[PDB]
């Protein structure tokens, strides 16, 4: 699956090839942008508050738990995806790694089985 | 899973043992019959048009894509199944191979999990 | 997954560690109790009749078939689980083995994919 | 896979259907016999010492670890199998559960791949 | 995996796309050729005798059993593969279906793990 | 599995929790060290030449191919592992991501099956 690394403020630092395939942004396009560009509203506007809340409280909601969420492609289409977040440290500052698993195929098979009785 | 081979007009040429188990027709019973006997209406009556449309346009809908569809047993019961279609040539004429995966178990587990809250 | 063994009257004889983790009862707590404590009503009150009906008729409903059912934890929360039942004999009397697979994760992933369009 | 339950002295108390298929002994034949009948020498003669050593020291070698060992069928043929052992208590005495996974297929595929260059 | 269909004399009748990828022969190249071109000697020269022996005796060695064998590519390189054979009838004559699973990756991983201690 | 990120000179920039578990080095201990500390000789001394050779030639040996290699823990024990390498760019410089899959379990099961006939 796809891999993204962000700094303590949600800025994309590293964007894997698979992330380019999934989200539609090239590495140069994605790096330097806030990770919130990869999700729809309301999560998009709230994303910084999610990171800030974790830095303040150290209380995890997805970190070490995982969660299926809605992601957004550059073309504006949305998709279901599983998200796991790793916490790292480099040069005195926090960095977060995001592993993204596209569940579009799963969602469609399930809806199709439901739709066929 | 089950395997069927048809000629360019939808006539069953080869019918595997697993196809006999799934559809309820023996090989001798199935061979020489149109593949449309394995599906309910409206697909059943439209099936020849689907094959003819592909021979004319060469524009695929399931070939090289795959699709979950409703199949029909000889006893008249229907079931969800995944279908993949391979295109072959033998003695100057087109033949199509169909690989069928019975998704009855999957559909029932899913409906049951949904029904139990 | 979890394993439980009961006598011909539904009394728990053996309760695996994994069963302790899933149901919330320790082995000493569970042993000597009727297996009906592991399920909600109406199955709970009917459970003895299910065992008695099998001893009389020898007609199986889950034995050698399997079934997804709702189980109940000691804290009173319910969960979906797959149940397989094995039939054994020891010292002239019937014993039944129950293999339990927790499908909570499966049910939640499915509901979540459905809820996200 | 196969399931066996023994008392604190290695006597078979319960023998699943799958264990009957794998080992070649029927449930009535197996129950009341020492579990050592299911393995070749030298493990066979040493088996009681393995159980006794655990009761004395409480130091596990397979319990909670697992191990691939050589098992023996009634017809005298041997096979590789994975063994996991669960420890239980019933009516003041220890009982042990053995889950057996036949690895014959695995061993043969591996030897065959090795033998074909 | 790859699929091939032969007549009662070992002549290739149908050759799937995946078979073209695995063996190196195109469908037109393969059709009309004996299936023995897909294996090295000594199996190659003996192959007709294997089919003839089955037609005479009806005693199976791979049919309904399966077997890992050495296959051969057009470029002359050999590889390990699993073979399953289905028996069919069409227009009064026997046809055989061969499902081929390339085990090159498996063999190499295994040899590599062995070579690294 | 484990994840490591290095700069264009083999210096560890990010070291995941799973990498800490596998290699035995904490993140602070690993960061700033050359990736060659994670492998035995001769690869260890040659590692810089492997990276330099890729920067010069752009000719891949593991990048986009994968390879099972011998890794080394801090305690000095070695293990078989599968390695996949991703190539990234950040702030005008190349970075490489390494995904490490511990194959110790696989190697031991295989050796054990071989050793038991
Ligand atoms: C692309 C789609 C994504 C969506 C829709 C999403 C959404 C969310 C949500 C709902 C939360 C928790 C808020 C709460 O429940 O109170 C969260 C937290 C967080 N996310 Fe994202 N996220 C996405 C991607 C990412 C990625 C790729 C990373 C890392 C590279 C990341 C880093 C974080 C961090 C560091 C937190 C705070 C820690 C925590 O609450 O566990 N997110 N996000
Ligand atoms: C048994 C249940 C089946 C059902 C319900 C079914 C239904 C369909 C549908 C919906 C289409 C596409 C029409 C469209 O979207 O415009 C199609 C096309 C086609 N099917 Fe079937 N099919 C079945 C089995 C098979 C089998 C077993 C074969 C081959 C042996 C086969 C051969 C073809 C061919 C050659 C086409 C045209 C190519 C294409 O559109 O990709 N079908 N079928
Ligand atoms: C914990 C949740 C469980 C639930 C909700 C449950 C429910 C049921 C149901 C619905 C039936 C069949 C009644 C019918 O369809 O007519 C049944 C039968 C039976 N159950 Fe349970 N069961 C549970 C656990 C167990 C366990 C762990 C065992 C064995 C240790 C067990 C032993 C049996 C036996 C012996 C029968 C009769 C045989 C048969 O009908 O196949 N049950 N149960
Ligand atoms: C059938 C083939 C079997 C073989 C070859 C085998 C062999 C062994 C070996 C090698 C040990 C450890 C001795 C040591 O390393 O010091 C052991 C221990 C033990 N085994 Fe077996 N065993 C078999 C089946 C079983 C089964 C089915 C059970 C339970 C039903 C069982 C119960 C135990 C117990 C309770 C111990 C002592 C606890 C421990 O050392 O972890 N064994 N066995
Ligand atoms: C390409 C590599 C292949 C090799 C090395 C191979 C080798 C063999 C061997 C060793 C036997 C059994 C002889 C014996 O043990 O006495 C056999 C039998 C047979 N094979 Fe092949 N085979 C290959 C492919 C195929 C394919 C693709 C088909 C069908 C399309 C096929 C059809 C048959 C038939 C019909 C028999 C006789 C039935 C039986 O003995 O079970 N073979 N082959
Ligand atoms: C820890 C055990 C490792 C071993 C034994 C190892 C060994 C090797 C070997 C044998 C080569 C290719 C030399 C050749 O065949 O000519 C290579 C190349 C390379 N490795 Fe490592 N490696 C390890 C870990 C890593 C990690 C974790 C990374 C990245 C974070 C990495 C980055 C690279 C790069 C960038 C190349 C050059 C590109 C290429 O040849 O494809 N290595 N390594």
């Amino acid at each position: 699956d796809a891999m993204i690394v962000i700094d303590g403020h949600g800025i994309i630092q590293l964007f894997s090839t698979a992330a380019e395939r999934l989200f539609g942004w090239s590495e140069l396009e994605a790096i330097g942008q806030n990770v919130n560009i990869l999700m729809p509203e309301p999560d998009r506007s709230r994303h910084d508050s999610y990171i800030s809340a974790y830095r303040t409280t150290s209380d995890p909601h997805i970190i070490g738990i995982g969660r299926i969420v809605t992601g957004k492609r550059r073309d504006g289409t949305t998709f279901p995806m599983h998200l796991s977040i790793g916490e790292m440290q480099s040069g005195g500052e926090p960095y977060f790694t995001g592993f993204v698993r596209d569940l579009t195929e799963h969602q469609q098979t399930q809806a199709r089985l439901q739709e066929l009785q």
